[PDB]
């Protein structure tokens, strides 16, 4: 296998309470994992919870841990840090988190839309937090020039948190061409990134059509025009291209590049969606690594037997060069649900899911070597980085 998954999955609270859904339902992690604690954990995810047919509890959620499992909410932590929109004409999704070294901060992106044809679209949207407990808009940040300006006492170090304190980042007048936001700081041209998925005003049934776009901004909250990457994924084992639909890229300092973790499909829409490894020197230009799926959906009633959906990674350094721990935390689906028992985060057959629960959003984890997981890729048994 390119990763070995744990078996069940991992345990992340969602606030909603839906008779009519299963509990604790969640898609689309993204983790920060720093080395020295911040505000008590070395490990911060931002999330979402999800169930089908209302998208209305799809609101970005934060916990963290000390080791990457077990997950907790901080205390003074209400979720969800965004709150749930006053009706079904919008939804929240697809939320990106990255550590801040300068500010010692986090940033946590979103996508919001008006789901209306014709509406006013959509933004990717940010709030920032000092402490791991408030998130919002910094007290020294001023709406007016849109300068964050550096906190000069720990008073400065607050945020105001209430239901409208985001930042705008970015406007759309088109609903669903900036999905699945993924942010990194290039600390060698020093300068923030953002990907992103344009899929035009269709969205899921938009296919083969669909093409990642970056843009780049000084300080993670305006941000320059979009010009197209390249080459972002290849063709798959039967030689078809490969479509975008949701990622999540790093910087990796032991590889000397950016590498993503790509949700991606072969035929007219994702469903079936596997992930794919692809890298890049500078961002802009991509090569797919293999033509074999990093991860695919697992056996017929399994957690995750639909699709694989937007995945999160950590590269750990080991103790020698380039010979890494590849770490994924990975959402996914199980078909076909209704009314069926489920399982539980343990793998036991304890849950059972609702009369609406058409599927079951989770999210689980994988992990390999990376020189172990590039062997399988290439079909290299032989491979190590240069
Ligand atoms: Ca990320
Ligand atoms: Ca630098
Ligand atoms: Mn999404």
């Amino acid at each position: 296998s390119a990763l070995n998954k744990a078996p069940g999955y991992q345990d992340f609270p969602a606030y909603y309470s839906d008779s009519a859904h299963a509990d604790d339902q969640v898609t689309h992690p993204d983790v920060v994992v720093l080395e020295e604690p911040w505000n008590g954990y070395r490990y911060w995810a931002v999330y979402t919870p999800n169930v089908m047919r209302i998208s209305i509890y799809e609101n970005p959620s934060i916990v963290a841990s000390s080791d990457g499992v077990h997950w907790v909410e901080p205390e003074g932590l209400s979720n969800p840090i965004e709150p749930q929109p006053p009706s079904t004409r919008y939804h929240n999704c697809d939320a990106d988190m990255v550590y801040n070294a300068e500010y010692d901060a986090m940033m946590a992106y979103w996508n919001w839309a008006d789901d209306q044809g014709g509406g006013v679209g959509a933004e990717v949207r940010l709030r920032i937090s000092y402490d791991g407990v408030h998130w919002g808009v910094p007290v020294t940040y001023d709406e007016m020039t849109r300068v964050w300006s550096k906190p000069t006492s720990d008073a400065e170090r607050q945020v105001a948190d209430g239901e409208d304190d985001f930042i705008t980042a970015i406007a759309s007048p088109d609903r669903y061409d900036m999905l699945s936001p993924t942010i990194v700081y290039d600390d060698f041209r020093d300068v923030f990134i953002l990907w992103a998925n344009n899929t035009g005003d269709v969205g899921y049934q938009n296919g083969q059509a669909n093409f990642v776009e970056m843009r780049y901004s000084d300080d993670g909250i305006t941000w320059g025009e979009p010009v197209r990457v390249n080459g972002f994924l290849g063709l798959d084992e039967n030689g078809q291209q490969l479509a975008p639909w949701h990622q999540d890229v790093q910087y990796v300092p032991d590889l000397k590049e950016f590498v993503c973790i790509s949700q991606c499909f072969a035929g007219r829409n994702p469903d079936g969606s596997v992930l794919h490894l692809t890298t890049s020197k500078d961002g802009v230009n991509w090569e797919q690594v293999g033509t074999k799926p990093l991860l695919s959906p697992g056996p017929d009633g399994s957690w995750d037997d639909f699709q694989i959906y937007r995945s999160s990674f950590y590269y750990e350094p080991g103790s020698s060069a380039g010979d890494g721990t590849m770490r994924v935390w990975y959402s996914a689906l199980q078909k076909d649900t209704n009314n069926k028992m489920v399982a539980d985060s343990s793998g036991n057959l304890t849950i059972q899911a609702k009369s609406e629960d058409d599927r079951i959003w989770r999210i689980g984890y994988a992990e390999n070597s990376f020189v172990e997981m590039m062997r399988v890729l290439l079909d290299d048994p032989g491979y190590t980085t240069p």
